[PDB]
């Protein structure tokens, strides 16, 4: 079993590296001083925000129609394209989790519907420190306090993720850890409406075994870490429930929103 749980762990890490362009290790190097790379552009207020476009070569430019909208909404709408990119990254990773692709295709949809955001906030942590977050493959850094300064209820979106990220990062996980962790989250057989719970649980039992050992070998100086991570898995579900609640408020209180259709599909019946 042991050499095979290491094989599964390595196979996952390899896909993880293949799937997600920006690793925690890289993000961490940029966040600390510790890279040759030029340091990112800091967006710390409205003025630096406007300079963003000139300084960062990022992948979504706002079209003519959407240019007259208020900054909160533009920021709100801008960021959706990254989530979309995340969604397929996550899908590419899912496809490589040994046994996932052989599930009922509807169950494939359901685990993805429920995991994408748990995984996004997990991975978002890696990009965070107490001051703000890396944006555009780490070419930029938006301050936590700037995001917070946005008018209600837009200044309320990121705080709870930052609240999560500060604590989660204190566990000092790395990419190997996170590769298995991400895997255990997707293959969760307790998601509403699943068709065949058992084949999912069988995979997850295997991933959890790999996680436990991986944390054993990789974290000498912290008893109870594996349990803390299970509690995180739960913590994450509440972040998203908070997050869909706030999204509902946006829908009912704001006039010129544009919720991206792929995201709308994921959010639909959570
Ligand atoms: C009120 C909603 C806040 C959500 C923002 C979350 C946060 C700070 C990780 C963020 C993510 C983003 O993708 C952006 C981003 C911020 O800011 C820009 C300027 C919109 C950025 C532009 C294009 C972007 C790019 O091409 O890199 C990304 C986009
Ligand atoms: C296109 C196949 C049928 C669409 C229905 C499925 C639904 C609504 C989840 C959806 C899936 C999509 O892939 C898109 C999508 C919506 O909306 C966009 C804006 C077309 C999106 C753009 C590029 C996309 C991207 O960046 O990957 C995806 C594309």
């Amino acid at each position: 079993e042991s050499a095979d749980l290491r094989a599964l762990a390595k196979h996952l890490y390899d896909s993880y590296i293949k799937s997600f362009p920006l690793t925690k290790a890289k993000a961490r190097a940029i966040l600390t001083g510790k890279t040759t790379d030029k340091s990112p552009f800091v967006i710390y207020d409205m003025n630096s925000l406007m300079m963003g476009e000139d300084k960062i070569k990022f992948k979504h430019i706002t079209p003519l129609q959407e240019q007259s909208k208020e900054v909160a909404i533009r920021i709100f709408q801008g960021c959706q394209f990254r989530s979309v990119e995340a969604v397929q990254e996550i899908t590419e990773y899912a496809k490589s989790i040994p046994g996932f692709v052989n599930l009922d295709l509807n169950d494939q949809v359901t685990l993805l519907k429920y995991g994408v955001h748990e995984i996004i906030y997990t991975m978002l942590a890696s990009l965070m420190n107490k001051d703000g977050v890396l944006i555009s493959e780490g070419q930029g850094f938006m301050t936590r306090e700037f995001l917070k300064s946005l008018r209600k209820p837009f200044g309320d979106f990121m705080e709870p993720k930052f609240e999560f990220a500060v604590k989660f990062n204190a566990l000092e996980l790395d990419d190997s850890d996170l590769a298995i962790f991400i895997a255990v989250i997707i293959l969760s057989g307790d998601r509403p409406g699943l068709l065949n719970v058992k084949p999912i649980e069988d995979i997850q039992d295997n991933l959890l075994q790999a996680l436990e050992l991986q944390l054993k070998l990789n974290h000498p100086e912290s008893s109870q870490l594996f349990a803390k991570l299970l509690q995180k898995m739960t913590d994450l579900r509440q972040i998203v429930t908070e997050h869909v609640q706030l999204l509902q408020v946006i829908k009912k209180t704001e006039t010129d929103m544009s919720l991206h259709p792929l995201l709308q599909e994921i959010y639909k019946d959570l």
